[PDB]
């Protein structure tokens, strides 16, 4: 399966996916890395891995529903089968989410029905949970609500801050995102027909 990874920053999850898809038994290959920003460290990791890089900005064209079209163009260009959102700070439009339905994955820093949004760790800490974690799910039109593929629990320590908690959770993200990509790329897991995850 041909894969496109979309980023916005450092790209620690991108690197994990790079290392994983480089293994001999990987059913996925990363063919293109797209960023909505330009001075992101994620691009260097991509280039350092010999992966074509391509950046798309907003101040460079029109509104949104068109921004996704520019992305989708490069997607068709590289004959992509699966899309991985790795820290992409940009909500995709209904048409795009519709086209890649069941073919786009996202990694979220919480045990998903809980703490949807871009500040999951602050929410977790504010709420006082002693257990949080991360989730890999299929991207649906409604933010952080698509079908769940894998999840991993991570403890919250007393005195934790966004900095220390995110560091602990990232270790789990680097494990399940690559594993989840392999499950989908190999055909072991698919969105199914009844909308729910299916394990062939
Ligand atoms: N339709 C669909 N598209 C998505 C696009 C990105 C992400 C990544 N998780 C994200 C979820 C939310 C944001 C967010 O609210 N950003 C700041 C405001 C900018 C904006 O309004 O976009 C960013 C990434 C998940 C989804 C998803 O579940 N469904
Ligand atoms: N995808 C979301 O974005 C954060 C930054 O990831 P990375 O781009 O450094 O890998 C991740 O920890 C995750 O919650």
């Amino acid at each position: 399966a041909r894969v496109a990874v979309l980023i916005s920053g450092t790209g620690s999850n991108l690197q994990a996916l790079i290392d994983s898809t480089r293994e001999p038994n990987s059913s996925a290959q990363i063919d293109i890395v797209i960023s909505n920003k330009a001075a992101v460290a994620g691009l260097d990791k991509a280039e350092r891995a010999g992966i074509p890089t391509r950046v798309i900005n907003h101040k460079l064209y029109k509104n949104r529903v068109e921004f996704d079209s520019a992305i989708d163009l490069v997607l068709e260009e590289f004959s992509i089968d699966i899309v991985c959102l790795a820290g992409f700070m940009r909500i995709l439009s209904g048409p795009f989410v519709q086209k890649w339905n069941g073919k786009m994955l996202n990694i979220h820093p919480s045990l998903l029905p809980s703490f949807k949004g871009s500040n999951a760790h602050e929410q977790a800490l504010e709420t006082g949970v002693t257990v949080t974690g991360c989730t890999v799910h299929f991207v649906a039109e409604d933010v952080d609500a698509g079908q769940i593929i894998l999840q991993e629990a991570v403890p919250v320590k007393r005195g934790d801050t966004v900095a220390t908690l995110s560091e602990r959770v990232k270790l789990a993200e680097h494990k399940i995102f690559p594993a989840a990509l392999q499950l989908v790329a190999s055909g072991t897991v698919q969105l199914g027909e009844n909308g729910k995850i299916c394990w062939v």
